């Protein structure tokens, strides 16, 4: 089957270089690919599974020996099937697509496919068999591990040292068929420790008393006249009071059976805390609150309360009240514990002051709630002791939680990961032999949890575990010293000097990435939980809150981060740092490790001596190769796979777009693209001369406008802190880690906006003039509007349009507890951002029926003869219809003698005659620069301005008039700092003009035009690409084939 010539001519032609820039060379593209997490893991698979091939090779078991032969046979059969189906599908040109859509993604060779699928099969099998057995044991000396250790033997802190995750019949000095378990128990105890290290997986024994529908009746608690038809939930939380007659063990009865003897559920020998299942409404028991999905799989009020207990052990918990076990309110309902004293810290929801002079509660709630209200309190055995039990109410009722072993492996110095691993191994041993108490059930499988967390990094984590295994030369009891695994442990030894410098950094940064991702969920989900209690206050439904209480956790005004809740993850990044506020520490140690990955990847690619192999027949990729590696073929294919992932990735596309910015010398004079810092600092480097004459602060306002446009699109706007907005904006900017991520969408969009802002600023605003001309019109007034919403209407003459509206629409939380308004040049056709009230007052009700009220109405024409030159310019009937309606229904100018029945000539003739005979010079053509509301006044006379009124709300609006008589007048002298040149920029100041230009730059049409200018205005032309994976990845608007 000779392939047809059409596809052969039409297929991509591989070249010597991937692209034609100084950052797209082999030594740079391979380094960047090895820094890409997904690409790096695709490489590590091919550099890690050759290590695990040796274990299958020297293994005693006949089955494991035959696994390699079976994998090769299955690979041959799969190749036969692939060839058969490709032939039956493509016929004439099947070989071309066999090399194109299969081999290129695989390594570019027939044997490349077999070295991919076999090398993945063996690593998958080795991954499965690590966790195929349970090895948590209490090891006795001279008889081996006891088949069933006794309860009193293992439930001791001093006896934790004997729970070491060791196999049963493994002898170092013997060739045992099942000696391979000595491998897994060594790797598992490594992987498990990673699980103990990164996830910080504390166990919590918790009891939840679900929300109770009150048989007493909600009217007793929450009156219907204010709260109609309550439903059992957090906001209306009620439990039937404790009665001794009914023989119940849940609700207040369960809380009485529980809190009376609360001190007796901590097994002080084991330091663990075990609370009975029957005392909880659900199945009850213990849950694993690891760092990753504890704010995902469970309620935020639950996970955050567990964190509060976590730091309560470590004397780091803040904001919560403390009361002893004996002080618990068990006779009354449970909620009475939370009505804490108000007289004079602890963050208490004083609902008496919150609801003001409105009756929201009734009966016992009204009498109690005076007395503040909280959500979480700390209950402890003794006044001198530290809080071991935490009581908090969430979505599904009130939970009493206690971390078990917290006094053991969590102290003021931080988390003790060795003790934590020992304690969780003790719990896993408890579950292994059914040695738990009869009144509790262990829904706790540590091996399943470590397997599920480790399976995310199925390649990096296993490789790092092996490296740390071979990094411990002082421990002679590992499987490395077993003569059965002498060469296998040598294979792990042949990968330290080569890759470990890179893999340690990659692991230490990926774990930090996951830790930052998980700790972002803290401030994300706490805000999500607090969202309805802000919605209620927004909708004037504050009374719906009822029993809603603010959590004790403090937030950062300057950062928008929960510091104490971040300590739970700081106790992770302080552990992965030693391997080999949390916000500041992680932001420092992510860049200090990203530079380490840069260095390690560059050294690894250097030491590999990478050269480009010529591509095979019908190939469309630029493959690479190496020879300075322990297994040259697998390392070459690993680099091939890492490249196949990076070239198709959006990181390389954003790198190409980054290079297009690199080329533009005009833009690079004002920015430092790699540094993402505005250039020229502050001085005379190019200052002052034409061609975008402005400072570097003059670009900070463009950046701030971009940040505000991004902030307005945020799903939640309180995850970034609060007061004003100049701080929240830089916090949002930091949150993007743009300088740490130069090959992201978040940076190409930022730079696209920045060159949109410059492409309106260059050539003496040659494109800003065009945008304004195509936006403005002569028959419609245009304004620069500073419109603020005043919920209250009016020397006590402070301007309210220049006073910052902190927390507008309650966007930075709630106020009661814990020159602005600019819209740019807004016209009638584009008045979406303006409120309908002010937009109608400007572009449809300029001169209301209630003098200077006509000033600026026909300023859209600017001069006397201008509207005369436009009225006779009408050719058709509808053209005059629009003008007449605008002059009457919009510009409210009285018309005399006009007739609809007139012909085309007389139609315009009557209007021209009446315009001339009515305006034979009321400052109608003057420029209106002042306040518009219920009345109209100038800027100077703010003492006589009536705010616009609409639907009970008020608006304060400043408008500066803009016509085409100043759109054309912006030119070379438009960016000068001088005040006398303000007429050269729409009679604006420089800052106002640049803010308007930035708002114009946010236009998608402006950005598209400026980006096409960037690509077309390239000194070297469009970037060429020699690899198809770089051509298909990014659109032809940026890259061209050779």
């Amino acid at each position: 089957a000779q392939p047809t010539a059409s596809t052969v001519e039409g297929l991509f032609k591989p070249s010597s270089a991937f692209a034609d820039r100084t950052d797209f060379s082999l030594s740079s593209i391979l380094q960047k690919s090895l820094i890409n997490r997904e690409s790096f893991n695709q490489y590590l698979a091919m550099r890690l599974a050759p290590v695990l091939r040796t274990f299958y090779e020297d293994n005693y078991d006949t089955d494991i020996k035959e696994r390699l032969n079976g994998f090769t046979a299955d690979t041959d059969n799969a190749f036969v099937s692939q060839e058969q189906n490709l032939r039956n599908q493509f016929r004439e040109n099947y070989l071309v697509h066999l090399q194109t859509d299969i081999f290129d993604n695989t390594g570019g060779n027939q044997a490349a496919w077999k070295l991919r699928d076999v090398n993945n099969k063996i690593i998958d099998d080795f991954i499965s068999r690590i966790f195929a057995k349970n090895f948590v044991e209490y090891v006795q000396d001279g008889v081996g591990p006891l088949t069933k250790p006794t309860k009193s033997l293992i439930e001791n802190t001093s006896n934790f040292k004997n729970i070491k995750l060791q196999p049963k019949f493994v002898n170092k000095n013997a060739k045992l068929k099942i000696n391979n378990d000595a491998v897994y128990a060594a790797i598992q105890d490594k992987l498990l420790d990673q699980f103990i290290t990164n996830e910080n997986p504390n166990l919590v024994s918790r009891v939840v008393f679900t929300n109770e529908t009150p048989v007493d009746g909600f009217d007793n608690y929450f009156n219907t006249k204010v709260i109609q038809s309550p439903t059992p939930s957090y906001q209306f939380q009620v439990f039937n009071k404790y009665n001794q007659q009914s023989g119940g063990t849940k609700g207040a009865n369960g809380f009485n059976l529980l809190a009376s003897n609360l001190k007796s559920y901590k097994n002080d020998q084991s330091k663990g805390i075990d609370i009975p299942n029957k005392f909880s409404s659900d199945s009850g028991g213990k849950l694993l609150l690891k760092a990753s999905d504890m704010f995902d799989t469970f309620d935020p009020s639950f996970s955050a309360a567990f964190i509060q207990g976590y730091l309560a052990l470590q004397k780091k918990s803040k904001g919560a009240d403390s009361k002893e076990v004996d002080s618990l309110i068990k006779d009354k309902s449970i909620i009475e514990n939370f009505f804490v004293d108000n007289n004079t810290t602890v963050h208490k929801t004083d609902l008496v002051k919150i609801f003001g002079d409105k009756d929201v509660f009734a009966g016992e709630y009204k009498q109690q709630i005076s007395k503040a209200v909280v959500d979480l309190i700390e209950v402890k055995k003794d006044s001198s002791s530290q809080p071991d039990y935490i009581l908090s109410r969430g979505k599904d009722g009130i939970h009493l939680m206690a971390v078990d072993g917290g006094s053991h492996y969590l102290t003021e110095s931080g988390r003790d990961v060795a003790k934590q691993k020992k304690f969780l191994l003790f719990r896993a041993l408890q579950t292994k032999y059914g040695l738990v108490d009869t009144d509790t059930t262990y829904d706790f499988k540590l091996f399943d949890e470590v397997k599920k967390y480790f399976d995310t990094n199925r390649i990096l984590f296993l490789f790092e575990a092996l490296l740390d295994l071979s990094s411990d030369t002082n421990n002679k009891d590992n499987f490395l010293s077993y003569p059965q695994f002498k060469k296998f442990a040598d294979s792990i030894k042949s990968i330290e000097k080569d890759l470990k410098e890179l893999v340690q950094a990659h692991y230490k940064q990926a774990v930090f990435n996951e830790t930052a991702v998980a700790e972002n969920k803290v401030t994300l989900k706490l805000a999500e939980r607090n969202q309805p209690f802000i919605d209620n206050e927004r909708n004037n439904q504050i009374e719906q809150n009822g029993l809603a209480a603010k959590l004790p956790y403090e937030q950062d005004a300057k950062t928008g981060h929960y510091n104490d809740l971040g300590n739970y993850y700081k106790d992770i990044i302080d552990n992965v740092d030693k391997k080999g506020n949390f916000s500041e520490e992680v932001v420092s140690k992510l860049k200090d490790n990203k530079k380490k990955v840069e260095e390690a990847a560059k050294k690894h690619v250097e030491a590999l001596k990478v050269f480009t192999i010529p591509s095979p027949l019908y190939s469309q990729v630029i493959l690479v190769q190496t020879k300075l590696s322990f297994t040259p073929e697998s390392t070459s294919l690993g680099l091939n796979l890492a490249l196949n992932n990076y070239l198709t990735s959006t990181e390389l596309q954003n790198s190409i777009k980054l290079s297009y910015f690199q080329e533009d010398e005009a833009f690079k004079k004002i920015i430092d693209i790699t540094n993402l810092t505005f250039s020229q600092q502050s001085g005379g480097t190019g200052g002052t001369n034409g061609n975008n004459n402005l400072t570097a602060d003059n670009w900070k306002i463009f950046k701030e406008t971009y940040l505000l446009d991004l902030f307005e699109s945020q799903a939640q706007k309180s995850i970034f802190g609060h007061v004003g907005i100049e701080g929240v904006l830089d916090t949002l900017y930091s949150s993007l880690n743009l300088e740490e991520r130069l090959d992201s969408d978040d940076v190409i969009d930022y730079l696209s906006y920045l060159y949109t802002a410059h492409w309106l600023l260059k050539d003496n605003l040659k494109n800003y003039k065009q945008s304004l001309q195509s936006k403005l019109s002569r028959t419609s007034n245009a304004f620069l509007v500073w419109s603020v919403d005043s919920e209250k209407n009016k020397d006590n003459n402070s301007d309210i349009t220049q006073t910052e509206v902190k927390n507008p629409n309650f966007v930075f939380g709630s106020s009661v507890y814990d020159r602005y308004g600019f819209r740019g040049i807004v016209t009638s056709s584009t008045s979406g951002s303006l409120p309908e009230a002010v937009s109608r007052r400007l572009f449809k009700q300029f001169v209301n029926q209630t003098n200077n009220a006509y000033k600026g109405a026909l300023f859209s024409f600017g001069s006397m003869d201008n509207l005369k030159n436009i009225i006779n310019g009408i050719q058709t009937q509808t053209e005059f219809d629009a003008l007449y309606n605008h002059l009457t229904s919009d510009l409210n100018i009285d018309v005399t003698g006009v007739d609809k029945n007139k012909t085309l000539t007389e139609q315009k003739t009557s209007l021209t005659s009446f315009v001339d005979s009515n305006f034979k010079q009321k400052d109608v053509f003057s420029r209106f620069d002042g306040y518009i509301g219920d009345n109209k006044v100038e800027e100077k006379n703010y003492t006589s301005y009536q705010f616009l009124s609409d639907g009970g709300k008020y608006h304060a609006t400043f408008v500066k008039q803009v016509n085409l008589d100043d759109v054309e007048k912006i030119g070379t002298d438009s960016l000068k700092q001088e005040d006398s040149s303000k007429d050269k920029r729409l009679n604006l100041s420089l800052e106002e003009f640049l803010a308007a230009i930035a708002l114009e730059a946010l236009d998608p049409n402006n950005q598209t035009q400026a980006i096409n200018a960037l690509i077309s205005g390239n000194k070297k032309g469009l970037v060429k690409v020699g690899d198809f994976r770089i051509f298909s990845s990014i659109s032809a608007q940026w890259v061209r084939r050779f």
